[PDB]
């Protein structure tokens, strides 16, 4: 199993955002996707009334897409990963960089999801002057931040990282109850993961999945101390030659 080491090595960050979030015009197995997480977190932050002071980004990687529907609902967000290179890439466009990635398609369609009511620069300045923090994260560890002193978070959440990251059941579980201790008591967890997945692909490179159904994850989250306030399981798929889930899976939680 793909162990930490390769993720400081061999994932690629500009690659990886170049397979899954340019959002392109051809109707893509992964833009659909894409399209989909981004409709849960609008109607998880949006629509519903999930919102707080602060929010935990677990293994947020190179990405803000999870972040955009977010910052309308948290005054403060700290963004995490285990891998300094991702890191990095977030900051360019945290710097707005011209050398960022270009997320103008995700930042228009979110912008649309929400009834147009901003456009892209004031979407994209709201999200930067919400982002606080840009932490090393390890949800392997019981304090996955480490030292970093941090006051109870009102909502962790994890997009496409600890199946990436968790090399079993145990281990899944040991993540779940470490993000946990981040979160006050009745605090929100918000994951969206892939489901029965053993491999994903960024160019030729393949990192490892941890392939779990609908009911091993519920487990899990239950053994962690937490409740599931909802449970959504699609169909839809990446392409084949990218990786082998079934589905998706997107959840929201609260802690005991
Ligand atoms: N033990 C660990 N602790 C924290 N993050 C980890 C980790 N092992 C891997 N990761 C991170 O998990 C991420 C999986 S890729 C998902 C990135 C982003 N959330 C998205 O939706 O696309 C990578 O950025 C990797 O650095
Ligand atoms: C964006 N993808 C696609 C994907 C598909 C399947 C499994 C996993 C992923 N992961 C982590 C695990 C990603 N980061």
């Amino acid at each position: 199993f793909t162990s930490k080491d390769t993720y400081l090595s061999h994932f690629n960050p500009r690659d990886y955002l170049e397979k899954y979030y340019k959002f392109g015009s051809r109707h893509s197995a992964e833009s659909q996707i894409l399209k989909h997480l981004l409709k849960n977190l609008f109607k998880i932050f949006c629509l519903d009334g999930v919102k707080g002071d602060l929010l935990i980004d677990i293994g947020s990687g190179p990405t803000i897409y999870q972040l955009l529907s977010a910052c309308e609902s948290f005054k403060e967000i700290v963004v995490t990963d285990y891998s300094d290179q991702n890191l990095q890439e977030l900051e360019k466009w945290l710097k707005a960089a011209p050398a960022a990635f270009d997320w103008s398609p995700v930042v228009t369609y979110v912008c649309d999801l929400e009834g147009n009511r901003v456009k892209g620069p004031e979407k994209e300045e709201k999200l930067r002057q919400a982002v606080k923090q840009v932490l090393k994260c390890d949800v392997t560890q019981s304090q996955p931040l480490g030292a970093v002193p941090l006051p109870p978070a009102d909502c962790v959440l994890s997009t496409l990282c600890l199946d990436a990251a968790c090399p079993d059941l145990p281990t899944y579980c040991r993540a779940l109850r470490n993000l946990g201790s981040l979160l006050k008591p009745g605090g929100f967890l918000v994951i969206m993961d892939a489901l029965k997945s053993s491999y994903y692909m960024i160019g030729e490179q393949k990192f490892s999945s941890l392939p779990l159904g609908r009911e091993a994850v519920e487990a899990a989250v239950k053994e962690a101390g937490y409740t599931i306030e909802w449970f959504e399981v699609i169909s839809q798929s990446y392409s084949s030659t990218m990786a082998n889930n079934e589905g998706l899976f997107s959840l929201v939680a609260r802690k005991l």
